[PDB]
Formats: structure tokens, C-alpha cells, sequence
């Protein structure tokens, strides 16, 4: 593979909070937890190994099941490295609330789908603190935990580019907690669409499938973010840091 001055994949391990726990579920399903304790420790421990980021999301949240505001406040404080940070980001509060533990950028879901000109002031004011997350089954955008209808994944990238959007967050729902692998084939057709950067989310299960999104990041990928992989040992984060290096 020939020598290129282009960045090298960013990886961002997940710490996913249910209930107060680290947990993985299976295409999201609420249900399907696994937890694997503490937060704190979890994000720690991805830190320790070399992480440069913090993929950190409030699935209470999102799911509308309570929330866990205090531990990924404490977790974001915590941390020396970058944290993106979701879930519950739905209006001027909530937004107030995720800016304010110092996380480095937001994701929103929902309200780009319930919400399009609250996001659209949005990206207005807050620039590229703020990335959308368009997570799909097939190209329909799934809102509220996963369990609510959006649009047509493509008529949403379109109006978000005219908007100014930053930076995109895609999840195929399919892949996500099954170690099936990742969907190229959504992130290259994606990276047709948009010239902004995509960060992938969803299905990677080896160093292998690591290496494959790596290729695409002269197509416009910026980053993966990997969660069963890493929680589930199939490699450490130190192996999967060295294999998209080089
Ligand atoms: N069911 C799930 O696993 C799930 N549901 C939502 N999310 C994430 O929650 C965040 C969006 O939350 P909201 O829709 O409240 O903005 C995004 O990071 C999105 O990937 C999940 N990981």
C-alpha cells in the first residue's frame, strides 16, 4: 500500500450506558443488553490502551427510559482525550447541558428527524461541535432508541449538506452488536453522496474489517467506532491502533 500523506483512520471505542452500566446490544434492541460495568472503568481502560477518542452515549436517553446525565458527565470530565457525545440531545437544554461537560463534539439522532430546522440553527451557531447521526435499517433513519421512523437516509444527507453540517455519524442498525462485519457498501455510497466526513458505526468484528474501512478513508471516512469488538476481545485496541497505522 503506497505511502500517502492522508490521516489514518480515527478509531473511537464506544461506551454505551444503560442503567448505569457499559452495555452492547444486538441491532440496538432494547432487551439485548450485555453490560460489562462501570463506564468510568470502561472509558479508562480504552484510554489507557491509546485512544485518541470517546464514541459516549446516554442510551437511556435516547430510549427515553430515564437518563444517566451525572455518569457520562463524570466519564467526559474524566477524560484527557476527545469524547462525541449523544443521546437526549433534543432541544436548547439538553444541548446547554451535553456543551457544558466539555465533550468535544455532539452527536444528534431524533431531532434530525423530528427537528430539522432546530438542527439546522443548530449547526448554524455551534459549527463542527455538532455532527448528526444518521443510523439506518436499509436507507430508513430510525429515531428514539432506534424504535421510531425517519425518512429516506439520502433526502436527509442532502438537506443537512445544504445546512452546513460538519460531519456525519452512520450507523448501519443490521451490523450493530453482531460481529457480522461492516457495511462498505453503505459507506462508499455514502461518501458518494456528501463531501463531508463520515464516521463509521456498526458490525466490525476483526482487525481485518478494520483494515477495510481504512480504504476508505481517501473516499471521505473519517473514523469507526467500535464497540462488541473491543469489549468482546476479538483484539485489543492497542492491535486495532497499529493495524490502521500501518
Ligand atoms: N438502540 C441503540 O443502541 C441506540 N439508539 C440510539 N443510539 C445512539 O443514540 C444517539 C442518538 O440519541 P438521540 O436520538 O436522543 O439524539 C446516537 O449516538 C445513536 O447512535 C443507539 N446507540
Amino acid at each position: 500500500a503506497m505511502p500517502s500523506k492522508l490521516s489514518r483512520l480515527e478509531l473511537l471505542p464506544a461506551v454505551d450506558v444503560r442503567d448505569g452500566q457499559a452495555v452492547r446490544l444486538v441491532h440496538g434492541e432494547s432487551g439485548t443488553e450485555t453490560s460489562y460495568g462501570s463506564p468510568l472503568e470502561a472509558a479508562l481502560s480504552w484510554q489507557r490502551a491509546g485512544a485518541e477518542w470517546l464514541h459516549l452515549v446516554d442510551l437511556d436517553a435516547a430510549f427515553g427510559t430515564g437518563d444517566n446525565r451525572e455518569l457520562v458527565r463524570q466519564v467526559t470530565e474524566a477524560m484527557d482525550i476527545k469524547v462525541e457525545l449523544s443521546g437526549g440531545i433534543r432541544d436548547d437544554a439538553s444541548l446547554a447541558a451535553a456543551l457544558a461537560t466539555g465533550c468535544t463534539r455532539v452527536n444528534l439522532g431524533t431531532a434530525a428527524l423530528e427537528s430539522p430546522e432546530w438542527v439546522a440553527k443548530v449547526i448554524a451557531e455551534h459549527g463542527d461541535r455538532i455532527a448528526v447521526g444518521l443510523d439506518v435499517r436499509g436507507t430508513t433513519l430510525k429515531g428514539r432508541g432506534w424504535t421510531s421512523e425517519g425518512g429516506d437516509l439520502y433526502e436527509a444527507l442532502e438537506r443537512l449538506d445544504k445546512e452546513g453540517c460538519a460531519r456525519y455519524v452512520v450507523t448501519d442498525i443490521a451490523k450493530d452488536g453482531t460481529l457480522q462485519g461492516p457495511n462498505l457498501e453503505l459507506l462508499r455510497n455514502v461518501c458518494a453522496a456528501t463531501d463531508r466526513p463520515v464516521v463509521a458505526s456498526g458490525g466490525v468484528s476483526s482487525l481485518d474489517d478494520l483494515r477495510a474501512i481504512a480504504e476508505l478513508v481517501p473516499l471521505g471516512v473519517e473514523g469507526s467506532i467500535v464497540g462488541k469488538a473491543l469489549y468482546a476481545k476479538a483484539f485489543t485496541l492497542e492491535e486495532a491502533l497499529e493495524a490502521v497505522a500501518q
